[PDB]
């Protein structure tokens, strides 16, 4: 593992579009 932390910032660009 490296870091998923990442994919938690897919929800920050899901939010203001």
């Amino acid at each position: 593992k490296w870091k998923l932390f990442k994919k938690i910032k897919f929800l920050h660009s899901a939010k203001k579009f």
